[PDB]
């Protein structure tokens, strides 16, 4: 088999995809599992003046494995508008719809040279890419496994379970992981009691990302 | 037929259920459609010291139609903890699980005396009530129509469409309405372009609450 592919989505923008992706790739690389970070679609950027977008952060990490990589090797559709990608594309690049067949080829080409290809999405599972496809559709076309990152605040129960319902209704292997930030102990008192109950009753438990680097590495790499 | 019943849920706590419920009930009552507001389950309250919970606000509105109403007539399970109702119940009232058969009877009794019974939920569609039921399950047992209120910020696309997927996967009549707050014009530039596209492609469009009091009154009251 060629390298494994793990898509990283989230309950919400700013839940922690980039933070968690970078931590997981660092952990895998430290275990000798050669791992690249890709951000194929990114909104909210201005590359002429700012070098700290997600693709820039990924690029810094990635060049520890390949100095020759450049931004355009790991991120392909980039927009200024802080919006769903479909809208940003229609406004800023009307003649170039996002081509997910092209993306699928470019992402799978990295499975030749990496043990694990981590793909950060944008927006959320239902956020529109093209007129006919959302982020989940893209992940399904990739045949990737899915890591959905949740925020750690009140509301995470509802958000996790809305995504669980959508994911379980589709043919893909997925995990949900809560990105539990430092200084948050309300989580343990308010939300954790239900996560624990849910996990006794579910075949696919919701985990805490920070407790789960080994589990998530195992998940990403298992099988064919 | 006896009075109609409309359940009000949301994308997130604080999206605007109470605000929108009170506006819709006021509009219906001003049209001669006798409407009561109920908050059967409420967390985060301390009735010994605070009289501005959702049930208190509903009670003030409701007593314009019936002076004899009291808090216990319109709200039945009330907890101090700011959490999902299941957790608050297990911690504060371990011997009294929330009984949704009891709730269904109490809520339906108001269809004798009102043209429309508006029922605010808590937490979100997937938030747990009992070990076996969430808010959506409660609304399904009620046989109510559903009004899901969305927030108006970046992220509303994903949130609305996650709820749309869950709702359309169940046997109930529902609308999604965005609670568009004053002073928000980013909405029109950032999110509205996709809502408009989605609505051309959907048999059940996402509306803006503030544009939709007549439409939503019609929805709540139509048919048997
Ligand atoms: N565990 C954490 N501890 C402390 N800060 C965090 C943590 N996770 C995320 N952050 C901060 O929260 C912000 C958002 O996190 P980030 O990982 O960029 O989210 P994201 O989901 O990738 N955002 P986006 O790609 O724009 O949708 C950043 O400033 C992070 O540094
Ligand atoms: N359209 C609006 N314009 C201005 N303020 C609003 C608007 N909608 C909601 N708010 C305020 O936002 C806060 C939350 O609204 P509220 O209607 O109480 O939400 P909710 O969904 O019922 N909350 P909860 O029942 O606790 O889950 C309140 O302080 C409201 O006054
Ligand atoms: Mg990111
Ligand atoms: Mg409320």
């Amino acid at each position: 088999f060629q390298g494994h592919m793990l898509f990283i989505s989230a309950t919400n923008t700013n839940a922690g995809k980039t933070t968690c992706a970078r931590l997981l790739a660092q952990y895998c690389n430290a275990c000798g599992v050669k791992t690249i970070l890709l951000k194929p679609i990114e909104t909210g950027v201005n590359d002429a003046i700012n070098h700290s977008s997600d693709a820039h952060l990924f690029l810094q990490d990635n060049r520890l494995l390949d100095r020759s990589l450049t931004l355009k090797d790991i991120s392909f559709y980039r927009y200024h508008k802080v919006s769903a990608p479909l809208i940003a594309q229609q406004e800023e690049d009307p003649n170039a719809p996002i081509d997910t067949d092209n993306l699928t080829q470019r992402l799978h080409n990295f499975t030749k040279t990496y043990d694990l290809v981590i793909v950060e999405g944008a927006g959320g599972l239902c956020v529109p890419i093209t007129l006919e496809e959302n982020m989940l559709d893209f992940a399904l076309k990739l045949k990737a496994k899915m890591l959905l990152i949740s925020h750690d605040n009140l509301g995470l129960i509802n958000d996790c379970l809305l995504n669980d319902f959508l994911l379980k209704s589709h043919q893909l292997d997925y995990k949900i992981a809560i990105n539990l930030k430092g200084n948050n102990t309300a989580f343990h008192s308010i939300s954790l009691p239900y996560i624990e109950l849910f996990n006794t009753r579910s075949n696919n438990p919701i985990v805490i990302f920070q407790q789960s680097l080994k589990v998530l590495m195992s998940f990403a790499l298992k099988g064919s």
